[PDB]
């Protein structure tokens, strides 16, 4: 029982010589796949933009829609029905990464996003924007209804779903939650209900970031916590659905998940964020310097300009950390197909044609 | 020492229980790894075309050049010194997935092959091509010289480097490799010196897959087996570099390395494949139909059309079964600066002008 079992000795040090290795390629094999990953990113935008046709509600089966003609998987036009107009404006033609069908579904939507979830779990920080003029769906999108859930409610899901995956890779996750609003360039804590004087200040390690004070964090339990923490921001948001529409209607809405990868045994950390914005209504009538602000800093990202004024308003100056070279932004223009918004519409989509133009 | 050395009994059945988890975890990953390599070779294109213009030779110091324009980093533009001429036909300009500079070097032009050689790795059919008139740097950027190796030699070291790592992580790689030569639309198998009937014929348990009849394979024992093997095939190439060009200047080579992978204790294979061309001169005045045929073919493959003619000619059938849907070409156009060369060189340049045209 000495030199017998001698045996089922050095056994577990040609075993655990063995595990070291494997453990060891598997790292590397992560990193190849991360650097992969973004790689495909990078190759696929960084900053791009859709466009999402929503169909209409059932109580407004008589409301006039223009005529939708939908150009392959990322062109779309649109042609006023009054036919004075439409002979006085000549072709309303744009191209985004991606037309989204007014019968296109949720889930096809999140499949745009859910790589980018990915991204944000691998360091990397993520701006998911839904814009539009009030009823175009913005709401719809991120939020979703019970029956169709949108961008958020999704993105927990698979967020927690990969968090799992990771734990047998080494890496341990850490979810922080911020929710805010922007109404006049104001901000306030949609985690609480005792506002005090809010404030973008220049984070006190790092002059290239940003803190916001007074703002409620909550370090993720799990994914009820989560959908909790959700729910209860989603009612203090208290959007006028009501009456006075003028703040509810615009107001800015941005939930942060900040993601923290830590991998004991190999140390170092990864930090990363993901920043969804449910923006104010585009309509035209500061109370939208946020919003007008937003877009000059995005097609200015997109023109690669030299220097982006991101202290210009309170939105840009919050998400300036994740609008950064690394950073990824996905913005959606929600679009109402009815002939009364037409006007409202081209604007929308001209936007998208500022983009691709650049 | 029973009920007290059970502690290192079990511990191999957490040991081993362990380590199966990991490898499963591992296999995965070089999964998504592989398929993530795939999404950026089809992203960045699948049928590439780069161009390369040779530096004049020591003894060329007195051979005029036209005038070179590098745009960029893919487009490049030629003008005639022939005042006359120059006014007469206007901007000779074209653009390429990217344009290697007379100053490049032979490891640049490799950085763009490199990640082919995973893809091959991973069960892709690739496919090098050089093209250009005789003279233009066709040889010399798939073979290269002593104190500048090309192509294929760093293929080969960059082969078995790859096959090396593999080893840790299951898969086991043999690489099985022919020579031939394709002169007046007649093979001729370069590692042989009794030349028998060789003919294209249907694989037997594949009606679309091919294999030629009479050829010397060999199974690759190491990387210098394989460099006898090179050496061997570029010395029977003789081409003509003596009298009667109308050979060696008139005839393809190709070199084929099948890469087979296996990998036991998880089943499942991966047959890939490395076709490195060196073509014939495309100058002018049957002895070219390959190359002709060749060219429709590619110019056919980019613009997606339904009907391939491939059986068209000896090269194109060849080549067929690695010209595929997955398979990834690679084809560079060499090209030299002489004024007296002008006129062939726009129209190799202009055969990457039917590539991006479509
Ligand atoms: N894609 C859609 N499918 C079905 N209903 C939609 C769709 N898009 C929007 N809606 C509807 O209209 C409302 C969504 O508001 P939204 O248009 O997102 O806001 P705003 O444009 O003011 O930000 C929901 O009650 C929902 O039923
Ligand atoms: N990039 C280069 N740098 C230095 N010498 C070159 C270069 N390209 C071609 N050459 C030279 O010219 C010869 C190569 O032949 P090549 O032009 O490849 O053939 P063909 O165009 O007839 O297929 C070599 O002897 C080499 O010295």
């Amino acid at each position: 029982l000495r030199q017998r079992t001698e045996e089922l000795l050095r056994c577990n040090e040609q075993q655990a010589a063995e595990l070291e290795t494997c453990k060891e390629q598997l790292f590397q094999s992560n990193m190849e796949r991360k650097e992969l990953h973004n790689t495909v990113m990078d190759l696929r935008g960084n900053i791009r933009v859709f466009c999402r046709i929503r169909p209409p509600l059932e109580s407004e089966e008589n409301r006039m829609c223009c005529t939708w003609t939908y150009h392959d998987e990322s062109t779309v036009e649109l042609q006023s029905i009054d036919a004075q107009a439409k002979s006085k404006m000549g072709q309303q033609i744009f191209s985004f990464d991606q037309v989204f069908h007014p019968l296109s579904s949720q889930s096809d939507i999140f499949e745009m996003v859910s790589p980018l979830i990915q991204s944000a779990l691998d360091g990397y920080n993520i701006c998911i924007f839904a814009y539009g003029q009030t009823g175009s769906g913005k709401t719809y999108t991120m939020d979703g209804v019970p029956e169709s859930v949108g961008v958020i409610p999704r993105t927990v899901d698979l967020l927690f779903d990969s968090i799992r995956g990771y734990r047998n890779l080494g890496w341990e996750y850490e979810i922080k939650a911020t929710f805010l609003e922007i109404y006049n360039e104001v901000l306030y804590d949609l985690l609480s209900n005792e506002q005090k004087d809010m404030e973008i200040r220049m984070a006190k390690n790092n002059k290239n970031d940003i803190y916001v004070s007074n703002i409620t964090e909550e370090t993720v339990l799990d994914p009820n916590h989560l959908r909790h923490l959700m729910h209860t921001a989603k009612m203090n948001r208290a959007t006028a659905s009501t009456a006075g529409n003028e703040r509810s209607s615009r107001s800015h809405a941005v939930t942060k998940l900040e993601l923290i990868g830590r991998h004991a045994e190999k140390q170092e950390i990864s930090v990363g964020s993901i920043n969804l914005v449910d923006l104010a209504g585009s309509e035209s009538p500061n109370i939208n310097r946020s919003l007008s602000e937003l877009t000059n800093v995005i097609l200015a990202l997109l023109q690669k300009q030299d220097h982006i004024p991101y202290r210009n308003s309170k939105l840009t100056h919050l998400l300036m950390p994740s609008l950064g070279g690394n950073s990824k932004t996905l913005m959606f223009i929600n679009v109402s197909p009815f002939q009364d918004c037409f006007q409202e519409s081209v604007k929308s989509l001209r936007f998208a044609a500022s983009v691709n133009s650049c």
